[PDB]
């Protein structure tokens, strides 16, 4: 844990996961940022438009971020499935068409926009994966890697592309991913994953413990996670990963997101309000479960003018230690700290925080 993230109960325990369009961060708000955390995650395509690789942009951002606040982890999203078109890597996985994953018919898998899915049972795919981890992590300016997407590694819709042995290989070499990630990077750089989601159909809990250090709880109340029964699982999640000594990142919504084309059109004042009115539930349900390297993002979106720079006074207020674990009663989860009493009802969606 020494190569933690500074971790402190004082306040709310915030953390920081965009990537900003139209350059890297102003003075201003890399300022506001190292500020109020010690932890941020940039994402694919920081500085576009004006910076043309990822690698670059996320490089000189950590390097500006650093010099405000050296005790600042910087985390390098790198994605372990979806070749993505802004990188310099892109190039050169391009150059190598006898990787690409082919589905069961033959065709190439890929999404919506041309964008081919990393065939992770091949060795040659995962050397240059971890290859482009390493060159950018170790002597580097960034603190670890964000290793995202791997719930669509998992999908059971993928057996029907790839067939039951195809997609099996895959999955082992998921794991084998992580544990050269953690070979090539060393012992003190951060590995983030995007883990816990719990839905009705499927859940997924911290499922790759060896080797990583945080787990992102990506989808809290929101899209397919809204029920009282998804809510719960996420929230006890946290609290289990915590006691494990995991870092665990609290992504919640006011109640929309930058996938609702209707919310985006609102002004941005609007979702200022509504984001300002949505926060006691979320936040609420975070205190009942935060543990210590717990930590709360609360925005729309993974650009960062997505609310992602927005304050709140709950931010502001004292907090303190936890007294208690949480405690459950039925839908009902309540939690002591020394200058707050939490409150929810996962079942109503009502909630309170008595500060004090």
């Amino acid at each position: 844990q020494e190569y933690y993230p500074n971790f402190s109960w004082d306040k709310v325990p915030v953390a920081f996961h965009f990537g900003k369009r139209d350059g890297l961060m102003t003075k201003d708000e890399a300022k506001f940022v190292t500020s109020r955390s010690n932890f941020i995650v940039l994402e694919k395509a920081h500085g576009a438009p004006d910076y043309e690789y990822t690698e670059d942009a996320i490089a000189k951002e950590a390097r500006k971020l650093k010099k405000l606040n050296p005790g600042m982890k910087v985390i390098f999203y790198w994605n372990s499935f979806l070749d993505y078109n802004m990188y310099k890597a892109h190039e050169v996985y391009q150059n190598h068409p006898q990787w690409w994953l082919r589905k069961q018919d033959g065709e190439l898998d890929f999404k919506n926009k041309g964008l081919k899915r990393y065939d992770l049972s091949n060795p040659k795919v995962r050397d240059w994966w971890t290859d482009v981890a390493k060159n950018e992590i170790v002597n580097g300016s960034t603190d670890g890697i964000f290793m995202d997407a791997f719930i669509q590694v998992s999908n059971p819709a993928n057996i029907k592309l790839w067939g039951q042995k195809k997609y099996n290989d895959i999955q082992q070499g998921l794991k084998d991913l992580i544990k050269e990630t953690r070979e090539k990077l060393g012992d003190d750089k951060l590995i983030v994953y995007n883990g816990i989601r719990s839905t009705f159909q499927r859940n997924v809990g911290n499922n790759f413990p060896d080797y990583t250090d945080v787990v992102m709880i990506e989808h809290f109340g929101h899209f397919a996670s809204t029920s009282k029964e998804s809510m719960l699982t996420d929230i006890q999640e946290m609290e289990k990963a915590g006691k494990s000594g995991k870092i665990v990142v609290f992504k919640a919504w006011p109640g929309f997101a930058w996938i609702d084309k209707e919310a985006m059109s609102k002004p941005y004042v609007e979702k200022q309000k509504i984001a300002k009115n949505s926060i006691t539930f979320p936040l609420a349900a975070f205190l009942a479960g935060a543990q210590e390297h717990s930590y709360f993002i609360y925005n729309w979106g993974y650009r960062m003018e997505m609310g992602c720079l927005e304050w709140y006074p709950e931010f502001d207020k004292p907090l303190g230690k936890p007294l208690n674990d949480m405690v459950i009663n039925g839908w009902v989860l309540t939690r002591e700290y020394e200058h707050a009493l939490v409150w929810v009802n996962l079942e109503t969606n009502e909630a309170k925080i008595n500060w004090k």
